[PDB]
């Protein structure tokens, strides 16, 4: 079950606030207002929101997902987008995925890891993103929220 | 527009692994399964969710609710239940509501206060609660989800 829904205009996007490279968008999200941020088209691909352990309970395990959907005029996916989650002692999940050719105009939920806090591991930063930075240009993508789960 | 959904499984409830007093049910949200924490019966009413400071951005007024739904047999809401946002550096947003006479069976937010982080204030928990520990039985509050908006 889900813990926390974070939607995009939590996290920190290179380039979010220029109008040239990504748009907001106002939808409804079962009666919250929510913002969807809009890759017009991008080469430093980076969504990073930051939460910290102190969140979070002990001795269970989280999994997180982003929920996204490619537009009709989506390109430069053949590159893969970095999925990472980064808690405060280090320790990263990575792992990636190539979103070339998949079905534009329906939300799917990309799963970017789990983590468990356990011990003295009771506070301090995570990090929950996806990033491409090769220079190339990233087009249509659509971000809903990051969703934390267990 | 909501930045944060914080649902009640996030939060510490005072008696909330006791069925006596407690129940959880599964539901769907927007298509991310979520669980309410629905109140049978209890006299210490308290659900506090604790976010830090660093989850959010400086400068920008955030407005916090807490999504609830009053049952058939709901009772004992003639007491204030009270509201509570409480910033890491001390200052409290103190506010209450009496749900008595309010329509059951109908999903109503509750505002629990606003608050802007300033300086450096830059980290801490902040607390996003509401309460009533008088003797008396408060009965049939179903609370779906705190949501956090700027
Ligand atoms: C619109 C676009 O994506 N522009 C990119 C630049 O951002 C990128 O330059 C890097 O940008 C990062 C942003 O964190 C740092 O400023 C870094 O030092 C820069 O090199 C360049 C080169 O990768 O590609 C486009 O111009
Ligand atoms: C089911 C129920 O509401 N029981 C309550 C007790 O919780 C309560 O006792 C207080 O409980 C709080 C819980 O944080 C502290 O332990 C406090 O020290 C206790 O006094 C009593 C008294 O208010 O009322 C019910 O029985």
């Amino acid at each position: 079950s889900t813990h926390y829904l974070a939607f995009p205009r939590a996290s920190t996007i290179t380039w979010g606030d220029d109008t040239r490279y990504w748009s907001w968008a106002t939808v409804d999200f079962c009666s919250y207002a929510i913002e969807e941020a809009r890759l017009l088209q991008v080469s430093w691909l980076d969504c990073r929101w930051s939460m910290d352990a102190s969140d979070f309970k002990q001795d269970i395990w989280y999994n997180a997902s982003v929920e996204v959907m490619l537009t009709s005029n989506a390109s430069g996916w053949n590159v893969p987008l970095h999925l990472e989650i980064e808690l405060p002692d280090g320790s990263k999940q990575e792992s990636q995925i190539v979103l070339a050719g998949r079905q534009p105009n329906v939300w799917f939920k990309i799963p970017i890891g789990k983590f468990i806090l356990r011990g003295s591991l009771t506070s301090g930063t995570i990090r929950f993103g996806f990033y491409n930075h090769e220079g190339n240009w990233k087009r249509g993508l659509n971000i809903r929220i990051l969703a934390i789960q267990a």
